[PDB]
């Protein structure tokens, strides 16, 4: 609910537009400033982070940092932000955990005010109240942010999907979303990542079923390559390993921090004595182990090339091994997969083929996005989290749902959307850019 009569709204993207990552969206209501996410981008073509010079010059007015989910595209730059500025950090139980770990990992001694929020939390400020709602993503406890103004709600979806099989901390708040919609949404800021792809995602249970049928035929050792970010896909192989009386080992010699924190907080459903350390692998027959190679940048692929070319520090591929790629390939990574496949074949490994009829994504396709648009019914729309072609795609979806085209804004980094109370205008441009580290 609303506090006072507001005058000025400003919306400034410093990251996540005209590119696919580095989420950072500034929202101002009068004299108060809020930062929605603080992602990094893995330089394609270490890391890249947004230019926050605009924020620093107006540091006095930054009331909070709001973090939608635990991925590096949301919270990857937070440590670097907190070095230059002191503001309170708001996020879910899991998101705060992962941020704190990033701070511990960088040996940063700065004292930080962390506020754990949930879909029942309602954070109060001078000009506005902020609420939250659960979304569906590849990681549990993902939140949408709802900034309540006199003009209506400013909603930032974060990254989201709509899957009728995900039903835990992965489940969405369709009633809280419908209520936000009818109370009236002034502005919607939504994920455009798969806005070009017609229809829907393949449901996760369908993907799991096809993985099961594939893995059940494997007579030898099985190695699965995954993104560490994709908690669902990891949960899926744990389920399958258990039903096939196989045991699971990650690449060594300890367990991946994100996975291991979430595991210790009870986010994974793991039976007893299912994980064996990589040091205990040799003891078991080849057909009783599933090895999972996780990573972030695209190492998941690199690791298999190093396992094929003998040449892995820990463990190498043997003839009769089965390989499965439980990832979704960026066009930048299509060639290195084809090299790796060749080397896998030479080393005499069986390639479990991906079903081409399956579409796996953390992000909603056209119909999923239209779903959020139909629910929200925003007056103004700002498609983000995509390149220019993706933003356009999302805009056409919005126009179809009945948002006025005059009220849809396609913006670049540093663009400033202002609302006087009469007209919404793109009238300014501020300092923005890419800081490589
Ligand atoms: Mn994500």
């Amino acid at each position: 609910l609303i506090k006072k009569k507001n005058k000025d709204i400003r919306i400034i993207p410093l990251g996540g537009v005209g590119e696919i990552a580095k989420n950072m969206y500034i929202v101002e209501v009068d004299d108060e400033m809020f930062m929605l996410d603080a992602g990094l981008m893995f330089p394609e073509d270490d890391i890249v982070i947004p230019d926050i010079q605009y924020v620093i010059e107006n540091k006095e007015r930054l009331k909070g940092i709001f973090l939608t989910h635990g991925h590096e595209h949301a919270i990857g730059a937070v440590s670097y932000v907190l070095e230059q500025i002191d503001a309170p950090v708001y996020g879910s139980k899991l998101t705060i955990a992962l941020v704190k770990e990033a701070m511990k990992a960088r040996n940063i001694k700065k004292k930080v005010r962390y506020y754990t929020v949930n879909h029942d939390s309602i954070m109060r400020f001078k000009n506005v109240n902020v609420s939250f709602f659960n979304t569906t993503h590849s990681i549990p406890d993902s939140l949408g942010v709802c900034i309540h103004t006199s003009y209506g709600s400013i909603v930032y979806t974060g990254e989201f999907k709509f899957d009728q099989s995900l039903h835990g901390h992965y489940a969405p708040d369709l009633k809280r979303m419908a209520e936000i919609g009818d109370e009236g949404v002034f502005a919607l800021i939504s994920d455009s990542t798969e806005a070009e792809k017609p229809g829907y995602n393949t449901p996760e249970n369908i993907i799991e079923h096809h993985m099961y049928d594939a893995f059940a035929k494997v007579k030898g050792r099985l190695i699965v390559s995954c993104y560490a970010s994709n908690f669902v896909r990891i949960q899926q192989v744990l389920n399958i390993a258990s039903q096939l009386n196989r045991k699971v080992s990650f690449l060594g010699r300890s367990l991946e921090s994100s996975f291991n924190i979430a595991r210790k907080m009870g986010y994974f459903d793991i039976p007893k004595d299912l994980l064996i350390p990589i040091n205990e692998v040799e003891n078991y027959p080849k057909n009783e182990v599933i090895i999972i190679a996780t990573g972030m940048q695209g190492e998941p692929v690199e690791a298999l090339s190093q396992m094929a070319r003998k040449k892995h520090k820990i463990m190498n591929i043997e003839e009769g091994d089965s390989i499965f790629l439980a990832i979704t390939a960026s066009a930048n990574m299509e060639v290195i997969i084809a090299d790796t496949l060749n080397e896998l074949v030479r080393a005499g490994a069986h390639i479990i083929p991906n079903n081409k009829k399956i579409h796996a994504s953390s992000h909603g396709c056209m119909e999923e996005l239209k779903m959020m648009l139909n629910i929200m019914k925003p007056e103004y729309f700002v498609p983000v989290q995509g390149e220019f072609k993706m933003q356009i795609a999302h805009a056409k979806l919005a126009a179809e749902t009945g948002v006025a085209p005059e009220k849809i804004f396609l913006v670049e980094k540093g663009d400033v959307i202002s609302y006087n109370g009469k007209d919404m205008i793109l009238n300014e441009k501020v300092q923005s850019g890419n800081i490589l580290i």
